[PDB]
C-alpha cells in the first residue's frame, strides 16, 4: 500500500513504551484514558461503546486501515484537529511500520 | 469517511446487473472471469489463491476499504492501469454507495 510490514516484536515494545499508558489492545480489556483498541481495523473512528470521544474524532469518521493508522500516528492533532489524544507522534516510518504490524496482529 | 451507507437492496441488484457476470461474493463460491470476492475488505489486491491476477493489481497492492473500493469502481483502469478488469465504471456516487453497502455486507 504505502505501509510495509515491519517487526511485530519491535512493534509490541513500542506499544508498551508509547501507547500502553492510555490504551489496552486485548479483547475484553478496558478503556483507560484512551479506548480499548480491540478490533479497530476496519472500524470507523469514535464507535467503541462506553467511551466518551471528542466531537472531532466522531466527525472525522475515519475508516481505520493500516494506511490511515499511519498518517494518524505521524501527527494525531494535525490529522484530527480537536482530538483529545495527547501524543506528539512517531515521525519515523520504520517505527510506525513496526507498531501497525503489531497492532494489526494483537487487535484481531 | 467519504463513502456514506446506501441501500443494500439497491446494491444487491446493481451487483447482479453489473458485476455478477464476472464475480461471485459467497464464501466457498468460485472464481470466474474475475475472482470470488468473499472477504475482500481489509485484504490487499491480488491475493485470492488459485486466481491468475495481472502483474499490475498485485503491484498496486491496494488495501481494500469501502473508500478505496469507491475510487476503484469509479474507473478501474484509471485507478489500476494495466488491470484486466473490463468494466467502464459507476460514475454516480449514489450507485457506488448502494453497491459497496451490499458488498460490505455480502462478502463478510
Ligand atoms: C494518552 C496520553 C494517549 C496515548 C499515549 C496514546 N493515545 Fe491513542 N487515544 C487517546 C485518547 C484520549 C483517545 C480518544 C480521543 C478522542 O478524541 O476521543 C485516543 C484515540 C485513539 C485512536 C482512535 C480510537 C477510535 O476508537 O477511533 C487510536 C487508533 C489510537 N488512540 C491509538 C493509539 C496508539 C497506537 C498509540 C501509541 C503510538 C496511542 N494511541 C497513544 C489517548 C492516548
Ligand atoms: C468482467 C467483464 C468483470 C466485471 C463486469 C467486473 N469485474 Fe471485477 N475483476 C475482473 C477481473 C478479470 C479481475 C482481476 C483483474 C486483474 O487485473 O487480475 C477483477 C478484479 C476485481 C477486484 C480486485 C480483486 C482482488 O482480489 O483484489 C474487485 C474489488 C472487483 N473486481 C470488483 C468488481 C465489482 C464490484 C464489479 C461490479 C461493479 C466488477 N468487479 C465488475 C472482471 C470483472
Amino acid at each position: 500500500t504505502e505501509f510495509k510490514a515491519g517487526s511485530a516484536k519491535k512493534g509490541a515494545t513500542l506499544f508498551k513504551t508509547r501507547c500502553l499508558q492510555c490504551h489496552t489492545v486485548e479483547k475484553g480489556g478496558p478503556h483507560k484514558v484512551g479506548p480499548n483498541l480491540h478490533g479497530i481495523f476496519g472500524r470507523h473512528s469514535g464507535q467503541a461503546e462506553g467511551y466518551s470521544y471528542t466531537d472531532a474524532i466522531i466527525k472525522k469518521n475515519v475508516l481505520w486501515d493500516e494506511n490511515n493508522m499511519s498518517e494518524f500516528l505521524t501527527n494525531p492533532k494535525k490529522y484530527i484537529p480537536g482530538t483529545k489524544m495527547a501524543f506528539g507522534g512517531l515521525k519515523k516510518e520504520k517505527d510506525r511500520n513496526d507498531l501497525i504490524t503489531y497492532l494489526k496482529k494483537a487487535t484481531e
